[PDB]
Parts: C-alpha cells; structure tokens; sequence
C-alpha cells in the first residue's frame, strides 16, 4: 500500500507513519511517500489511496505542492478508494469536510471517516494506529 502526505511541522507526517505502522502490524507493507516525491504513475495502480495534509491558509489543502498534486491525480482517480487524513490547529476541520467533499467529487469512494488530529498525535496515538487497521482490514 502507498501512503502520501504533505507536512510542514512534521505533524501529519507523525500521523502517517502510525497510519503505516496499524497497516503493518495487520500484517501488510506499505511505504509513506512525501507528496514532493510521488510519481503519480505508480501511485494510480495502487487499490486504495491513503491521503493526508494538515489545514492550511485559511482552511484549505497546502497551496504549492499537495493541491496541484491532487489537481492532477483528479481526472484519473474515479472509481477508487481513498482514506483521508490530517493534523489542523485551531479550526474544527473545515479543510477536511471539504476535501472528503471534493474527493467524493471526483468520483472516489471514502472508506472511512477522515481521521483529523490537532496537533501532534500524542494521545491520538492509538487512533492512528486503529485507522491504519481499518484501511488494511478493506
Ligand atoms: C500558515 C498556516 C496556516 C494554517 N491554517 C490553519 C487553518 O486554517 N486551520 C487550522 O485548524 N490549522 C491551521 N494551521 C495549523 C496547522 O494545520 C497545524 O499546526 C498542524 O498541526 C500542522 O501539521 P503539519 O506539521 O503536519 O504541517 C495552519 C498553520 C500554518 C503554518
């Protein structure tokens, strides 16, 4: 399985490596990849897609580097599974409700609920580790 993310602080990126390790401890492998070094190409063969990016500007996906990225997956990804993720800071998750939303646009089908965290995982531990479970148990 693929993981991809975009993290500034290292927060989603803490979140992405619990995803991972709930996927291995199921019994299955899987490789985080930072968004910046994603080849689109092997990334759109995979069943499901497990996405995250933590909330930016005001609300939204990072501008520079993970919206052009899902701009040009967009086109490509009807039809396939995708399970969303993400650190945020002081909103209740508007980046997220609309990224499940656009997501669902595109034609993808959203397996789970998207597991947003504030700030670093820390207690959220264990929750990153059974969403990791969930997708692998899909
Ligand atoms: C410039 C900037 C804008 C942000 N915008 C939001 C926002 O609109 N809502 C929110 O809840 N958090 C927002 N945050 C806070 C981050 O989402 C939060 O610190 C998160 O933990 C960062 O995770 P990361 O290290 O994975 O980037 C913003 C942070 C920065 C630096």
């Amino acid at each position: 399985m693929k993981i991809v993310y975009w993290s500034g602080t290292g927060n989603t990126e803490k979140m992405a490596e619990l995803i991972a390790k709930g996927i291995i401890e199921s019994g299955k492998d899987v490789n985080t990849i930072n968004v910046s070094d994603v080849n689109i190409d092997e990334l759109l063969n995979e069943d499901i897609l497990i996405l995250g990016c933590s909330a930016m500007d005001d609300e939204v996906l990072e501008e520079s580097e993970f919206e052009p990225f899902i701009e040009e997956i967009s086109t490509k990804i009807s039809g396939k599974k995708v399970a969303l993720f993400g650190s945020y800071g002081w909103g209740d998750g508007k980046w997220m409700r609309d990224f499940e939303e656009r997501m669902n646009g595109y034609g993808c089908v959203v397996v789970e609920t998207p597991l947003i965290v504030q700030n670093e995982p820390d207690e959220a531990e264990q929750d990153c580790i059974e969403f990791g479970k969930k997708i692998a148990n899909i």
